[PDB]
């Protein structure tokens, strides 16, 4: 009867989430900047396992090698003071005006080289803090008009970028993998690799595909109206779910970054059911924004709420799968047959099987109800804790 | 000053397009059935290069081996009479009630085996009529609720299906490739492999990936709000654009299948520009529905309109790329630099290049306008034939 | 601890809902036709209060005045046998090919007159069966292309139609009101009066506005990505919520008509909270389609599920509003101030109030958090029955 | 053969459009602030008729009554120097943190009174500069969660606000009308009065409805996937199109504010056709953002492009309507009958007309094609200047 999170739950938060000041395209900041050290302390008190950062969240853009050292030093002391970990790091290649047409796929070649140097310096920092995953979110790679970007050349430049980071990582002997985070649009009119599917396909063309996976975000796939649990299943099937970003989104519209559980509640349920059943072992990272209506007390309530909602859905999904009535319904709907090979007897025996065509009764087969609505109502009852 | 199509233009139409009777989820048919032989004759008069078919369009479901032979015979005589070709064929695994939970990923194993036998019989037919591409549209593979379909098991069953068709094709020595046609939803709540990206990623897990590519459709990627020209560029980059379905769509809503050029006009322009510039050599296939408001005269006007609109956009895109003013703008916007390698000097020389980081002037770089709006207005002027 | 519905709950179902045979734009029917008499009996056993009908659901199109009488007679006997009521009736002006360009706004004038006669005959039938609300869903009023429909002339023809039905109803002394049911698209490319807002605005231009209100449907407003509870609040504010259609929808896509509670679960919660708190007294009508994957047992399970899910949300919303902790949070978020007039002192005293501008501390006001995230987490806890 | 705009064309621009510095939710400004005086001069050179402003664009927030006077003085001198007019003004009730929960419908009553005082002061300024229309865009009126805002109370507070501004305007004898500008979302999760329809309906509940109309924006209705030309037709039918905001939008996504003609090109065509044919006489106002990829030269090219694209579409729509072939097609599609009353003979004669029901041939009527696809292809040919 308790939903208190603990560091064993692997809940993580970006510094930029609870640290968002509330600036949006139509208004000024409503909250003051948070000292990252303060953010690490508050989160550890909430039961969080660790934090993530962009380079620029930690070390303000343009810091001397000196102030850099200082910033890192204060941070690492806070991590030591609280026991918090840093499992993922990432680069800011979107805020500075120099990236207005992108970083790795900017039309200006000198900007692309600078984007690579800026990334490499942060990968070094990441490994030193102990991160296992390095995330790439190409928020500015894309276009508002069709002639501004040849997409085949852009994809060449993107592959070229990732191949070089792969060479760098292997040449240095680092233990760190990359994760591509897709987004369909915003802040560009259209962004390159806009969904989980496109990023997965792209990875298979890199020189060392085994170094790269995806970091899918709940709200981003939903901005394309796609089913996030299905996308995640596809990522898992491919062996490529290296990391994941949890939050909430109300439909196809601007990227809302609501706290996890807000937005589409049933998708959050089916997502939790899948992560826990596939035995996902990575961080449960929250990429969310406390609404700018909130003061700092609402910030910490919003962060706590992400963890609570995960722990409640986890208990509801486990009870659903544990319910014998549910196991019976799953058999009535033939989930068991879905898992059996269609033709383990082989092509030849299938061709010779008259019960598979010549003598197949299509009419009987047709008449068989799938019993999916009772199964779904069972899932609803479990979700709402209304199971008798 | 003429936009008359000719068979050298490679324009093709499915039998199901001009043959649509007008039945929709809320109304009865408004037009009588068209004899496929009549459809082949009318289309050849319009300047079409050939037709495509589902098995069930040609041979009514449940035909005896005898009436089958008859139907094929009348068809092939019409092809001989007109000189029309059949470059693509496909299977109907969605209309019959037996496929209500799918064909290759139906939960019932006996339905999946039947779906494979039904497909294989049509591949044989396809090769005999001379088709080079066999399209798979899994319209019923998917779900309306989350518990009804384990997506990792479904993807196993899908891969299993495609692997067996690949074994069959290679064992028979057939010259024919497969093309997966993605759709995000409808008629299922969510459909598996919902975008070009997901189908591409899936193909890399098949046993003989080189046998499979995509058949993207304009309206389907738009039902996910995605940029179709970008998706097509990604398909081309991968060497996987085996075929393409042209039509029009007004946004995220039911699959409209409007005639090509209707819908998003500028996307149609940038698509034509890309197909012609990449030297796409496949059929320009129209998958469209003449609106049920139309009688047969409007049917043939709608079909002609698809071809006309392609030929007009083709001329406008060629004039755009041929315009010296446009070539100058492309250089001002640095499309030329996009095409140059970021670091052909290699990782080490990039790390040692102080002009790439230490001494990079970010501020100057930032100040450089991309000149994309003038380039786009030039593209608009060319599209509207308002270029001075 | 029980969610059994009873006729006092006012749950109603259209004959076309549980009676849907499963025909969709890509497949044949998966279920046989249901005898309306059988549908009335099964629903009464489930605890339903009554049924609704289109004319054509009850009396097959083209029935002789004789077979008509017969059909009505069998129906009314079933109503008498079960105690079921018929609170709403409506017209089918969309299935027959003659309505392919619409009924009231068809370009052909003779089709518009026929649509009015067909409606008037059914209003007579409706009143005789005791219906209080007559619904109009103009599914075919609209267009796929811009030149096909002058929308100002179409709106003249629509107003003209509704004015004549208003004249007819008042001249006959009937006790029956009209309800306009908006839909943004499908089966037309764009449909006229596409949202609750447009229908409300239109009503204010009719000759007797007091005779007309709206019949909003959950899924239809969601096909425009709008917030249905807000739309319903606007309808209530205007005194125009005459009836309502409950179901579920997963986003902007084809009209899914899922059972109520499926789709966007939190919106269903906030909708129930609003209906019960505003004291909506009309039927709780379900306009849903049992998925064609289902046999008749799944049909009846789907129908039961709509009622169950309403009764569970009703209990969760009542517990939320009854929670003292929630009443305290509502005061912390100043819902109490929202309800107070801004300036009951009047314009002049507001102009003279220096505390309202000259001496207003904007900075203090700004700093005040709204406490909305804790309030929302409280609402989530109550919804999931995880409230301590 | 010329598309040069002139002040007689009535093209206007907000100061905030060409003045946008490029700050977006993910990046810093890419352009320096423009002096409004400079913006007025550049626009007059481009052929613009005048400018619009928010209070805060002209007079920086917190200016002394003194610096205020100064700012106004420099502006009005620029207007005198160039002959530019100021036909519309509006209030900024969204940027300052104090408006984070709204202005007129903020839960805090003291914030609502301050919002009214801030507005009234600017209406005075507006009238003095000669504006005829005062626009209200309630960008912050709305919510991210359902319990944070009782929408019936919010609508009471909104009506209360508009009623008081109406009292103020009539008490002062000012010649100025109000225009409500709808937006469905962003920056709030859901915004109140989200479409043209909802704002129109709301206006009919104000105390002096004749003082208020709508200021619809191309991109905002498109963010709900609605047809903007239809929405505008409805506004015109109601006598409520007081002003209009022109720009471009690519679908359902963040508010892009692309230059007019970009986005959905065919909708822009049908919009121009309607404005010119209904004889809309108001400003053609552009609410657009030059993309942050642009330097100031691209800013002025983007602004010129809005005007050019309007003038090209205006010529294409006029040629379409002037084409005798088009006038013939319109008769073949029975646009002429659409404009004729359905029943000017009255209810009684319609009831007695057996040719309207008893003896109506539904089958013949059904068989009649609407000829809409040829009409639309004619419209396409005219749009692309490919009309023989
Ligand atoms: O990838 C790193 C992060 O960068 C930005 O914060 C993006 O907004 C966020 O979605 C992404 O997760
Ligand atoms: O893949 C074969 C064809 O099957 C159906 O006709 C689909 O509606 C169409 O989109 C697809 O192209
Ligand atoms: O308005 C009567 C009914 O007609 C049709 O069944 C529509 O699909 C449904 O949404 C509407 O409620
Ligand atoms: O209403 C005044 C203006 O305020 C803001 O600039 C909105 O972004 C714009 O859409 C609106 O037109």
């Amino acid at each position: 009867m308790n939903y208190q999170p603990t560091p064993e739950d692997r809940f993580t938060f970006g510094l930029w989430t609870v640290g968002w000041q509330g600036r949006d395209p139509f208004g000024d900041a409503t909250r003051r900047a948070l000292d990252p050290v303060e953010s690490v302390r508050r989160l550890a008190e909430l039961g969080a396992h660790g934090v993530t950062f962009h380079d620029d969240d930690l070390i303000p853009f343009g810091s001397s090698d000196s102030e850099r050292e200082e910033h890192v030093k204060r941070f690492r002391q806070a991590l030591d003071d609280t026991g918090m970990k840093v499992p993922m790091a990432t680069t800011n290649l979107f805020t500075h005006p120099v990236f207005k047409d992108g970083g790795f796929t900017a039309n200006d070649r000198d900007v692309r080289r600078y984007a690579l140097r800026k990334t490499i310096r942060n990968i070094d920092l990441a490994v030193e803090l102990g991160a296992e995953t390095y995330v790439a979110w190409g928020g500015r790679e894309g276009a508002e008009s069709g002639g501004a970007k040849d997409v085949r050349d852009a994809l060449d430049r993107m592959k070229e970028a990732f191949d070089l980071l792969g060479e760098y990582v292997t040449s240095q002997g680092y233990d760190i993998r990359f994760a591509i985070e897709p987004k369909p649009n915003e802040p560009r009119g259209d962004i390159l690799l806009p969904t989980v599917g496109h990023a997965l396909a792209f990875i298979e063309r890199l020189e060392r595909p085994e170094l790269y996976g995806v970091n899918p975000e709940v709200g981003h796939e939903q901005m394309a109206g796609l089913n996030f649990p299905h996308g995640i299943a596809q990522a898992l099937w491919a062996g490529k779910l290296f990391h994941i970003d949890l939050n909430g989104q109300n439909g196809i519209k601007y990227d809302q970054d609501l706290r996890f559980g807000a937005g589409d509640l049933r998708a959050a349920f089916w997502l939790v059911d899948l992560l826990e059943s596939a035995g996902y072992s990575g961080p449960r990272h929250f990429d969310f924004k406390p609404p700018r209506t909130e003061d700092f007390d609402g910030v910490w309530a919003s962060a706590a709420g992400c963890m609570r909602n995960y722990l409640i859905l986890k208990e509801r999904a486990a009870a659903f799968r544990a319910d014998p009535e549910v196991q019976e319904a799953l058999r009535a709907s033939r989930l068991d047959e879905l898992a059996r090979p269609t033709a383990a007897d082989g092509l030849q025996a299938l061709l010779d099987d008259r019960s598979a065509f010549e003598e197949f009764d299509v009419d009987a087969a047709a008449a068989r109800g799938m019993a999916f609505e009772r199964l779904d109502q069972l899932a609803m009852d479990h979700l709402l804790g209304a199971r008798g």
